[PDB]
This record gives structure tokens, sequence and C-alpha cells, in this order.
């Protein structure tokens, strides 16, 4: 699936995204929006051995098992499969985890590129939220 921007904003919005650990809703959006261009099904390959994985890109060394990362540490408790659902909820829940170690929303790459320190407001521009 291939997200809207706004449909997007919407569900992380429910899920209690915005402002979690000092992050308003747009950080999340725009993250998405540079890391996966908005597809769930986005999933790139690191030279390291692990995976990025879903709308989120997370990566397979620390968050979800995929079976075949170096250092897997799993702390999502999941299959990496699941980050790749249509709906957003596990992607959600796993990156409530990710941001909650000192790293923050560092902890993705695109973020850290093309929405850190921006106007991530512009991300719900006319979403109704
Ligand atoms: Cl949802
Ligand atoms: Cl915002
Ligand atoms: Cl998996
Ligand atoms: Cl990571
Ligand atoms: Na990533």
């Amino acid at each position: 699936k291939v997200f809207g921007r706004c449909e997007l904003a919407a569900a992380m919005k429910r899920h209690g995204l915005d402002n979690y650990r000092g992050y308003s809703l747009g950080n999340w959006v725009c993250a998405a929006k540079f890391e996966s261009n908005f597809n769930t099904q986005a999933t790139n390959r690191n030279t390291d051995g692990s995976t990025d994985y879903g709308i989120l890109q997370i990566n397979s060394r620390w968050w979800c098992n995929d079976g075949r990362t170096p250092g897997s540490r799993n702390l999502c408790n999941i299959p990496c499969s699941a980050l790749l659902s249509s709906d957003i909820t596990a992607s959600v829940n796993c990156a409530k985890k990710i941001v909650s170690d000192g790293n923050g929303m560092n902890a993705w790459v695109a973020w850290r590129n093309r929405c850190k320190g921006t106007d991530v407001q512009a991300w719900i521009r006319g979403c109704r939220l």
C-alpha cells in the first residue's frame, strides 16, 4: 500500500505519535515520506546484513526478526514481516520503542537527512488534525 500523506497522518495520530517523545506529528509523516515514499512494502538491504522494513524503514539488527541478520536483538519482538503490513500498527508500535532510545528519531536516516530542523508541520498541512 502507498499511503496518502494526510491518510497516514490521521493513522499516526490515532496511534498516539503526535508529540511522542518530543516529536510532533509532522516529524513522523516526514520520516515516512522520505524513508519509504509512504510505501508499506518498502524494503532496503544493507551491506551489513540487515534490512530496513516497511513504511518507516525499521532496521532488522536491533528491532525485528528476519532470521538472517547478524547481531540480532529483535527488541520489538516481532517478525520483520509484520512491519510490511498494509496497516501501520506494528510499525508504529515498534517505532515507539525505537524512539525511546537515547537516539530518538536519529535512528531514521531519512529523518536525519530531510526532516530534522525543517518545518515539519508542513507535512500535516491541510490534514484537518
Ligand atoms: Cl490504523
Ligand atoms: Cl507537526
Ligand atoms: Cl520475518
Ligand atoms: Cl536502528
Ligand atoms: Na532504518
